[PDB]
């Protein structure tokens, strides 16, 4: 599993792997880790089961409702319901969103991070995705969506556990 | 991970180390492992899940008022409950306080502990920062606020799993 997120002249980004291994074998590769939320204004990505993200991407709209659709303050009251719930403390998944205003992840464990520079990236690939999108970054001018793309296809080629098929959901606020 | 207090002629620091870990590789450097609580009149870091810290950081707070900011007796109540609660048993980490008081530490298994001198270091670093602070107050007249500064360094030097981003936050009772 890999999934990157990026922003850059007023573009945000977030883009997933296909592949869904069990054990040794592959058990689907054209899965659809990445959605839009909340009217489209928000785009996300998970790492884990389909339904366990599912779960927590309908909440997350529910507390964003509450907040007028504000990002960080629905998201940790996302994430304290998530360790506090017996149910909720069963799900195991990573989630990661973003929108015009800032990226950030969700976790489990109940914690909330902001990347530096709002560069996420999770997954069993995801440390060599954010070393791939790192290098781009700094060293060239691409389009947030050039590099999510180009870094996914890194980490797919390195982790055994992820694949090339690919999801996107760009967010322009200019 | 590292973190180190030190009370010398009035003030006392707490200072944290922002790496985290993941396996062998690094998540995150700039995490932020020091705060203020209590109207700010109290420093406090901790080692462990960053949500963790947070849920026994608030409990801490209740258990201030109670006790009419009481140092000491919040901190064996904080403990008492750490140990006794189900919820709170599977909770793992190391929580570090001072005011103008004392410095003390907490523990998951309920201890509570004044270091020597009120001389607190934990994380996976903390033995190498508790040699360099030992040395430097014994043999300088250093500040409290330069002491653990440098300590912090060497501790990340030496232990891979520290690194060398900082947060202080220093009280001065004079
Ligand atoms: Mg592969
Ligand atoms: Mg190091």
């Amino acid at each position: 599993t890999t999934i990157v997120s990026v922003r850059r002249n007023g573009h945000v980004v977030i883009a997933g792997d296909g592949q869904a291994t069990l054990g040794n074998t592959v058990m689907k590769g054209n899965v659809k880790k990445v959605r839009r939320l909340y009217n489209d204004k928000v785009i996300a990505g998970f790492a884990g089961g389909t339904a366990d993200a599912f779960t927590l991407f309908e909440l997350f709209e529910r507390k964003l409702e509450m907040h007028q659709g504000h990002l960080v303050k629905a998201a940790v009251e996302l994430a304290k319901d998530w360790r506090t719930d017996r149910m909720l403390r069963k799900l195991e998944a990573l989630l990661a969103v973003a929108d015009e205003t800032a990226s950030l992840i969700i976790t489990g464990n109940g914690d909330v991070v902001q990347p530096e520079n709002d560069l996420i990236a999770i997954g069993s690939g995801g440390p060599y995705a954010q070393a791939a999108a790192r290098a781009l970054l700094e060293n060239t001018e691409l389009s947030a969506r050039e590099i999510a793309e180009k870094a996914l296809d890194i980490a797919g080629d390195i982790c055994i556990y992820t694949n090339h098929f690919h999801t996107i959901e760009e967010l322009s606020y200019k």
